[PDB]
């Protein structure tokens, strides 16, 4: 099986690069810390305990409030009167690093003025191994360079709004089913424990974690660790994948917090580079923790370091620092777990005072409008048999599909999302907010053929095919809409285990679309997914005229159509992900069946670097739809390609300090005047008997066998090679050639273009080509502009797992400049660079 | 069993009144036409063989087009881009004799536009005997006075915009169960002829009949005799009704076509009064008439005399130069029967020339408007604690129901409306016409609470009980929607065979509301439906703050109500009916199970004139909310009443236009292509009996004709006819009366005084709407409503002397706010 080989120490902050004045902050508060109330800022206080989805009972001698985690990372989950913004994967949509960066500052803001510390997203993991993959569309896309800068841009917004980011789910969380051993048994199936990635190490430093390395040198304050086995190592104590990677070699400085249940051992999780155990107890009110109690226990007896548990509450301390969380701090002044106003402080148990626990803030300010304009500009033209723009002199407008109509049940009318009723504009599960309302195509269509005294008409029951045929056939032009859902694993629509079944679109999709494009010669889809779907028995109908996918459009989603279909905004969407003619042609399947007995499912990676259309190319396959494809209600030419090459670090560490005192086991026995709430998690002991106030059956058990080599070792340690800075050693960004292209817009309408920049990096095994470099240009008609980017050495380099570094291989590189993955008209062989 | 007398002849028109001109030109015209052409105008061309959903084949010889009739009294039937204005019932609740006239007139342009000659509407039978029966919602109010004078002015506004209008049904149709023996059967009863409505003489003229007198004298073109039978004889061969009441009596001057199917013998119906069979055939596309060829054969064989069918062809003609068809006329530029560019010209047996069947014209103009506004102006505030109007400031909405939202069929999903999906804006049955589109309150209402930046959200599923409390527990205000459908008899919906089964509201209603109110201090209810339901579960519970009834409001129906939910229109509507504590304090039920064998169910009005109000005040009930009743933004005061007093025996004898020639004259031209199922006026030869192919042609002839039913001599003027609508003395003004109106409140808006006279006697009831109007006021204005006393509306009908008397019992006024809110009140003075 699989194996995960060790990494210790689990290094310790240093104040690298922007982060040299937060640390310095976090040390000097730290250092005033005894040792409970180090605990405290590392473990959450129990499922249901307080007010947020996570939260830690904070340090109040020090006027330091508990720390208050909440979803999503598309708005504020399990709350009110706050925006529910467009997906991630809109946002890759829109190629757009402005609106990556627009969407993170708003939903910053709204966090913020719900006093939440720290916003649960955004997503690059998983990355999107599977077209079927369950959670995709809350990351960006398949590609790394296209995720990694628009999480990168998405932290921006959200941190420089004043709230620590969450990048997550570090690593290799690429599939929903046998995610969690309780969820799995809940739907029959008996593992003992959760699916294991098993990924070789050039595509874990090519793919995988790429974006993460963008996430930390953009200076993300957290990262949370995933529910899977890496090689047979759990997501929230793999050493190699957080002390060697994310730790010592991207050089994180910031603070990991486990997924919720992804904690799954003490020492092991503390000594492998945890810092933050969420919601902190084992299972959701069991009143037990891994941490808690017994990680003051751990230290007390001298199992785990007093400097790794300092190290934890500096890197906490200091990512809340360095967004400045300190100058907005307020207590949450909503509740996750009800919308009465007044309620028990304690939640779950429904102890505490009993007041105050809703303030109905109402947080959205005019987020409506980056939200309407996000959604026009990720809605992707696929097709256009010159039948788009609409005029808005149409006779008689066919709406059909019931994802253009209201959930009968109200926007929010589903838990968490969980069903797939009237239209798609949010997937279901934890990554989820309430709209404040939902505005339906259905609603903004009608309205606009109102405008224009047209006549129109909605049919939204898709087995209703009769009345479908009928008004097609009296139509001048029948928008259909169609939709495929997913969400996260604990939750199964029509038996898709948060996970797809299949890539067919949902409710009868593709016979609604043939019954009225067999009736109306001027029949335009409109598809709303998580992810691409099968549009091969239609896409080419001869009535087919126009087919758009405008993914999960959130709160304003039929205004953002609107303005799409009647012109007000040209199209600059391109598609972040290969639509193929089958399943097949993707590859990558789900691990759908135990394959290794009773025990962890196996997965495999096999496929190497080659997920998406970096797979599509290898096997010669023909997209549909290819990445980095969409049309405009305008054209643009490439011209002009240029090439110029340009002109373009500690060998150790010091050794882990340690910060404040720790005193005997009765400094921390539960304090006399204290009231212990019922599943509330505290981090003192029952008394100064450190076995009987563990509880723990293996407490003082072969303790030295199971503390790793290498794992206490607080002296200097060696960088390496690629690391030393922020996302990598500093010498990975240096600047090797200068590219550039002139675009015009050669039609008669201002658009946007999305420019692509992709190389061939060379050899036998690597792609044919990968994208590297983009941005949205605005050109108003016959309008030019020289498009000027740059290639560092990462972006030339591939990993070389013998030197341990990136490496830029002796084989000829190409740079290709286009409008697709496919429509690449300009080719520059590069010079050789190191 | 009760009989239905005899009365012959039918009465020939004369020019009576504002007909003068359009009978000139009637009998010069027809003084040209030959036996077959004068054929062609009184008979239809069989069912769905052209274009309208009734069509005859016109006079080609003399330019006259086939008159194109075509449903609904709400608009065009079976078209396109066309509009869907609010039901009759809306109407009644504006009591507004301007909005009702300019209905019609924006249903007249449309009509007209489409090439429609003749408009099937509008409605005032069934009147409303039963609040449960099926049709009651396409015509006004049980209450005559008020039903009267809307009918009349939406009859106005359609002739004034060169349509001819038809008053139907006449009469007595007052339910849909057993209304055709083919339904029944359907419907599994075994019937051997359709339901008799058993009615006395008094409560016919008081009550059924008083609107078409107001019909007949504001110059109404046509009435449709209906499918009942009427002590049994069949409304559309009912000498008495026909003849007597509506010919002799109120002195109608156009013509009576059938209902469709409702044609049940051709000498029968001819001599009894008819004018027009439609569709024309005798079962659908039978290619049988009772009249086409039967018709000319009846002529030329003597037994229906030439007079009869002259005087026929004279009443379609001069209804059709009355209103000005001639100068406005051209084919009709649409298909009923399918929506393709191209098809054979004619439809059910698909033969003809292939060529263009719809021209797809728009003739919408900006009638959305008067849809709109009258939406408005219908939508009656029942209660209001002080929650309406809305400002667009409250924080979180809740709309809730399946009344509220979209027919997931489409607007026009269910055929003739015949479901109850998505918001209710129009009933069902043939008095129906395709929406160009449908807003609903949830459309509205989301729109108008994002103008404001508020939350909202709307609930759909009735059974989502879950999602109802837990969003109503949330929500500032929770908007409830709620309804209950019915319609014409061949479509039933949840075994609703037309007739509704009950007074409760549809689709978990009552649940829903009690869910929401349980839950939300600020819980607003609007009821669509087709007229009165039971509300006693809830309409008192203390978090019900307000309640509404928008009546059928057709196309703009969110608009509508958002316009009066958010104080763009002060509500000035009035209930036109009664809303009881239980289906049991209307009484008058329905006639639901045979109770005459296997011949026609007997339906006996026993309750005499006691129908809605009437009914509830003679057995001392108290409604829920009275007829008369409904709130406003602003308050009205009511004083200053002020009563001052006020200061031909023989017809012609019976004319014949023109010349009937010999049966040859009248065999198919020999070069004309008959089209499979289409009815024409010829014979196959000159043999009369072949050619009429009726098993009883020549059988008993005389024993089978009426007494005087071939009598052409002068005829005595009945004493209370001799005018339009009735001998013109009933229309002399007795007593004026006049009382201060004054808008004491702070909003401008309509007060709707209503005027109540007691007739006084032992049989009478204890109040009767006379006079109304709707006065528009600001806040502080005052105006003096001043209005008269007919010698009619001090009358009541009398047997013996076969006539209006004013009874010698001591009779009141009462002038106030409804029927039951009438704080001024006097003795009237005695006047003859
Ligand atoms: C001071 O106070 C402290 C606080 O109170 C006290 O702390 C207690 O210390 C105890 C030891 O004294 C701890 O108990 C032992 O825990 C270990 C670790 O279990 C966790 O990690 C497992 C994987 O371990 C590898 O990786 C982690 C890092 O991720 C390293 O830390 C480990 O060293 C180890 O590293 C190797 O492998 C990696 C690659 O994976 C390499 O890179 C390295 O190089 C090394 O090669 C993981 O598998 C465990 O998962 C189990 O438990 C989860 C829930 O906790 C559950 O969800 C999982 O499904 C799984 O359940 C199965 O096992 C558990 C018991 O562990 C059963 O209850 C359960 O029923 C299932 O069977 C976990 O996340 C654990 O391995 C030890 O148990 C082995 O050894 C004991 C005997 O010593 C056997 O009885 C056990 O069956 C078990 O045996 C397996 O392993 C043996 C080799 O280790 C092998 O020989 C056997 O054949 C067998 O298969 C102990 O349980 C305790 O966790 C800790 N408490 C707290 C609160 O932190 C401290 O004691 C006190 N100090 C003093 C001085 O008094
Ligand atoms: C009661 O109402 C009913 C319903 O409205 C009336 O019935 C309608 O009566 C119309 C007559 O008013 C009759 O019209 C015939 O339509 C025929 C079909 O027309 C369509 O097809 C043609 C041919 O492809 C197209 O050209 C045309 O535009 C239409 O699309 C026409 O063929 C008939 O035309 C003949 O008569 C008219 C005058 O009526 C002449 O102007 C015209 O030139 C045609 O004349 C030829 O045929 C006639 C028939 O006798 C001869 O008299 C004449 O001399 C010509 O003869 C030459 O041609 C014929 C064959 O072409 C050939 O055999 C011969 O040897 C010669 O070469 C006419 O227009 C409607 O069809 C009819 N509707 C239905 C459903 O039946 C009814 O009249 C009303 N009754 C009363 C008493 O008012
Ligand atoms: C007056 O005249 C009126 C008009 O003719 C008469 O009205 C009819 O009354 C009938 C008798 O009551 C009605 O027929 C009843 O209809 C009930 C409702 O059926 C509809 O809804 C259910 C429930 O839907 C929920 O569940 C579905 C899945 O279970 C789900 O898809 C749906 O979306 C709803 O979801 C919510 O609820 C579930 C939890 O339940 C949640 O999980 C979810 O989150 C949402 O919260 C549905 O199953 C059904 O198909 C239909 O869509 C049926 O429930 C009744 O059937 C029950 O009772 C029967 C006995 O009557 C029995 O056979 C059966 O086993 C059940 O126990 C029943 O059919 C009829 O609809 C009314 N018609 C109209 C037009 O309103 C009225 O009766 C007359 N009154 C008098 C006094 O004469
Ligand atoms: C790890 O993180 C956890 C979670 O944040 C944190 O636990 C919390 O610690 C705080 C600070 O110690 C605890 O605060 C206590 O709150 C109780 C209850 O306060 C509410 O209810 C009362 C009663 O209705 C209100 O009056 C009050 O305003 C609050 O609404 C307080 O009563 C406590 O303060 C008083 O009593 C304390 C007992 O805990 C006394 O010890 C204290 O000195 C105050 O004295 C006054 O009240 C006394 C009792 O009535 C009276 O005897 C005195 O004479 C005097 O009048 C205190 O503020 C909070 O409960 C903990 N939360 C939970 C869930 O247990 C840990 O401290 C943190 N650990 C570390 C090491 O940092
Ligand atoms: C600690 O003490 C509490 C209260 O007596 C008890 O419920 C709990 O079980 C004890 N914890 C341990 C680990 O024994
Ligand atoms: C008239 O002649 C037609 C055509 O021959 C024939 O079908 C029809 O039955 C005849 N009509 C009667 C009443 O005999």
């Amino acid at each position: 099986l699989a194996f995960s080989p060790p990494f210790y120490p689990s290094p310790w902050a240093n104040g690298q690069g922007e982060w040299a004045e937060a640390y310095q902050r976090a040390v000097a508060i730290v250092s005033q810390m005894t040792l409970d109330e180090k605990v405290n800022l590392t473990t959450g206080t129990g499922w249901e305990l307080e007010k947020c989805v996570g939260q830690t009972g904070g340090v109040p001698r020090l006027n330091i409030g508990g720390m208050c985690l909440q979803d999503s990372p598309l708005g504020i989950r399990d709350s009110d009167y706050n925006s529910a913004f467009p997906a991630g994967v809109n946002v890759a949509a829109t190629w757009d690093k402005n609106l990556a960066y627009l969407r993170g500052q708003a939903m910053g803001q709204e966090f913020s003025d719900k006093g939440i510390d720290v916003q649960l997203g955004p997503a690059a993991g998983p990355l999107g191994r599977s077209p079927d993959g369950g959670r995709n569309w809350e990351g960006f896309s398949p590609d790394p360079a296209l995720t990694g800068v628009l999480f990168a841009e998405t932290i921006k917004g959200i941190q420089d709004a004043g709230v620590v980011a969450t990048a997550k789910h570090y690593i290799l969380n690429e599939q929903e089913h046998f995610r969690q051993v309780a969820e799995a048994a809940g739907y029959g199936f008996n593992i003992s424990d959760t699916i294991s990635s098993n990924v070789d190490d050039k595509t874990i430093h090519e793919m995988y974690l790429w974006p993460f390395a963008d996430a930390v040198r953009a200076g993300v304050g957290a990262i949370m660790c995933s529910y899977n086995q890496i090689n047979n190592s759990y997501g929230c104590q793999n050493s190699y994948t957080l002390n060697k990677l994310l730790k010592a070699e991207l050089g994180f400085q910031g603070f990991v917090m486990s997924d919720w249940g992804a904690h799954h051992s003490g020492v092991g999780s503390a000594l492998a580079g945890l810092d933050m155990s969420m919601p902190g107890d084992i299972t959701f009110d069991s009143a037990t923790s891994f941490w808690g109690t017994n990680l003051t226990i751990a230290v007390l007896n001298g199992t785990v370091p007093q400097w790794r548990v300092d190290d934890m509450a500096v890197r906490i301390m200091a990512a809340y620092y360095k967004v400045g969380r300190d100058r907005l701090y307020q207590p949450p002044n909503f509740s996750s777990w009800t919308r009465d106003e007044y309620g028990f402080k304690y939640f779950y148990p429904q102890e505490g005072p009993y007041e105050k626990v809703n303030h109905f803030v109402n947080v959205q300010r005019n987020h409506s409008e980056v939200i309407r304009k996000l959604g026009a500009d990720s809605t992707v033209l696929l097709k256009n048999n010159n039948a788009l723009p609409l005029t808005g002199k149409e006779r008689k407008v066919a709406i059909l599909g019931e994802d253009a109509g209201s959930n009968s049940y109200g926007a929010n009318g589903c838990s968490d999302r969980g069903c797939d009723n009237g239209t798609l504009a949010m997937a279901w599960g934890s990554g989820t907010a309430e709209f404040p309302y939902l505005v339906t195509p259905e609603q903004a269509i009608q309205a606009e053929v109102l405008k224009h005294k047209g006549s129109v008409y909605a049919i939204t029951d898709n087995w209703a095919l009769s009345q479908v045929e009928t008004l097609a056939k009296q139509a001048s032009v029948s928008l259909v809409f169609v939709n495929s859902d997913a969400g996260e694993g604990y939750i199964s629509v029509d038996g898709n285990e948060g996970d797809r079944n299949n890539l067919t679109l949902w409710k009868n999709g593709d016979n609604l679309i043939k019954a009225a494009a067999n009736n109306c010669n001027n029949t335009i889809v409109v598809i709303h997914s998580v992810g691409p779907v099968l549009v091969d028995e239609w896409y080419d109908h001869p009535n087919v005229t126009a087919i758009l996918w405008a993914g999960l459009p959130g709160q304003e989603s039929g205004n953002s159509l609107a303005d799409v279909l009647y012109g007000r905004v040209n199209p600059g969407a391109k598609s972040p992900f290969t639509w193929g003619k089958t399943r097949e042609a993707y590859g990558d399947y789900l691990v759908r069946e135990l394959n290794n007995g009773n025990g962890a499912p196996q997965d495999d990676f096999s496929e190497g670097v080659f997920i998406d259309y970096r797979g599509f190319d290898k096997r010669n396959e023909t997209p549909i739809y290819e990445f980095g494809h969409g049309l405009s209600y305008t054209t643009f030419n490439y011209s002009g390609l240029h090439i110029q090459v340009l002109n373009a670090v500690a060998t150790e560490t010091g050794a882990a300090p340690t910060f404040g005192q720790v005193g005997n086991a009765s400094d921390y026995v539960y304090p006399e005047g204290l009231t212990r709430i019922s599943k509330f998690i505290y981090p003192w002991l029952n008394s100064t008997d450190l076995k009987a106030s563990s509880g723990d059956p293996y407490y003082g058990v072969d303790t030295a066998e199971h503390v790793p080599e290498g794992a206490t070792d607080g002296s200097p340690q060696p960088v390496l090679p690629a690391g030393g800075g922020s996302g990598g050693n500093p010498r990975l960004y240096d600047e090797l050639i200068r590219v550039s292209v002139t675009v015009k817009n050669t039609g008669r309408v201002a658009g946007d273009a999305v420019p692509q920049l992709y190389v061939s990096l060379g050899g036998p095994n690597e792609p044919k080509v990968v994208l590297r470099k983009f941005d949205r240009l605005t050109l108003k008609p016959s309008e030019e502009t020289v498009w000027t980017t740059t290639l560092t050495r990462r972006d030339l380099s591939n990993w070389d797992v013998a030197a341990q570094d990136w490496v830029i291989t002796s084989y000829p590189k190409k740079v290709h400049v286009g409008s697709s993955s496919r429509q690449l008209p300009l080719h520059a062989a590069l010079p050789k660079v190191q």
